[PDB]
């Protein structure tokens, strides 16, 4: 297919990365994924600020107008003729000789973007999932989506291993986020969610939620549980682009209430529905 | 020159990465850096080592033996000619369709290494250097040489800025350790280290410096201190593979007793030229 390589569209074949490109070698970088929904992407220009913004966390300066960023993304989903799936896009600060400050010359940095024909999962949303929970041992600036992300993979390996979905995450007990999503507990027909400071994400999929709870009329409350409290809900779900609004019937061999995808969450996701192209 | 790329060396422009590289997307990795004074590897058994026991923390199986490994960096010493700098190198989980658990399949890790001339730092160890202190918001995984080093690039930038040599993080009012070097404080003829636990990295230079300590009759407790007990220190310095032994004479301008190098610092130094080739 056709992959973004900066500000070109090229054939798979054509890019090439450096050995000292600092992504390769500190995970220096930034990256979004961005759903596509029959041609059409969803959120983009939400996902291209909070690119931007990641990178202004770190230093990097992305070398292209948001404008020009979206155009870009628009012609590679019409080349690869993707019609439901994703676009992955990373950002890092470029290659130079290694060394941990930052590039005394002036480096430009490297973007790629490629895109991945993926259906919308809809047996999960339908049954729903089981998750565990695993320690959260991730960096203090979870606010910054970056390619550091080797605490987020070897807990959604243990999750896998145990024939799980996701990796529910806590910080001595206190539920911050999932290892690929953020994670919503309801109960007596209030919201709850874990606060958006440097201990989560802050999702683009978790916000669209929140308006469409204010939109049916449910109560928010965004204040951190427990992995015990979590336990007790009448109903759990994990959002991110891909899953959208997947929920959680079972942690680690314990039931969420009677197992069942509750009537909140339904309605959470007829809701979304009417957001989708 | 030349580069090893997985079990080949390879003429540098003929290394190609891929997009899809764990590497790139994620940090999956491990890395080591290992001076060579002379033509001559320095505690080359020692990296080696501590390479295979990072891979195998985050589980990433090495495909060749410690020997192939050992025989490989040599040959590249050689086809580069490399005379006083250092060897980096590093391992991935390898190329797969972009998900973060392992692959479900069995792919191959990817290798790369390389060499860069170098010369010793001696005015810093002849006149010592200024240092900043920063504090650590790195994940809980220090003891693991990984390729997620965002935290480090960051810590370092800040003092680059301030015109210090290296930045001294402290978690809990408590010294760890330095963006790229162990920390050693000297109190009335006493050797200070915090503990090699997954706080710090356990630096193969910190564990050298240890061993002059015991041949010179100094004791050495391997003890956590503050930030203000490292004010009041007699002496300090830092330590790494390519900074060696380098004083700090002064943090955030207030200097280490008359800012001058002390003595046991100096008699830690001649003990270290005498473990050198
Ligand atoms: C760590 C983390 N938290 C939360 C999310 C959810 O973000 P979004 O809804 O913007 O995809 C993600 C993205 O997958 C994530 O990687
Ligand atoms: C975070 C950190 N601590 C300590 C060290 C010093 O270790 P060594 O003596 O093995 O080079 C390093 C070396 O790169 C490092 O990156």
């Amino acid at each position: 297919g056709y992959t973004l390589w900066n500000d070109q569209i090229v054939k798979d074949e054509e890019v090439k990365i450096d050995k000292e490109d600092r992504g390769y070698q500190f995970g220096d970088g930034v990256y979004e994924v961005v759903k596509v929904y029959n041609g059409e992407m969803f959120t983009v220009n939400e996902h291209i600020d909070r690119l931007y913004a990641s990178a202004e966390k770190i230093r990097i300066t992305i070398p292209y107008t948001k404008d020009k960023f979206h155009q870009l993304l628009h012609e590679l989903v019409e080349k690869n003729e993707l019609n439901t799936g994703h676009i992955y896009f990373q950002v890092t600060r470029g290659t130079s000789p290694r060394a941990h400050q930052f590039p005394e010359n002036t480096v430009k940095p490297v973007i790629i973007g490629y895109t991945k024909e993926n259906p919308r999962p809809l047996e999960n949303l339908e049954k729903g999932v089981k998750a565990t929970f695993v320690e959260d041992i991730r960096w203090l600036r979870c606010d910054i989506k970056s390619l550091n992300l080797l605490g987020a993979v070897l807990a959604k390996q243990e999750a896998h291993e145990k024939g799980c979905y996701e990796a529910i995450l806590h910080r001595n007990n206190t539920v911050t986020e999932g290892s690929s999503s953020n994670v919503f507990g309801i109960k007596d027909g209030i919201l709850y969610t874990h606060p958006a400071n440097n201990m989560i994400l802050k999702g683009i999929t978790r916000d669209v939620v929140i308006a469409c709870a204010n939109e049916i009329n449910m109560p928010v409350k965004e204040i951190p549980f427990t992995t015990h409290e979590a336990l007790k809900m009448d109903e759990l779900f994990v959002t991110s682009t891909t899953s959208e609004i997947t929920p959680v019937i079972e942690i680690d061999g314990k039931l969420i209430r009677d197992g069942k995808v509750g009537e909140w969450t339904r309605k959470l996701q007829k809701q979304f529905e009417t957001k989708i192209p």
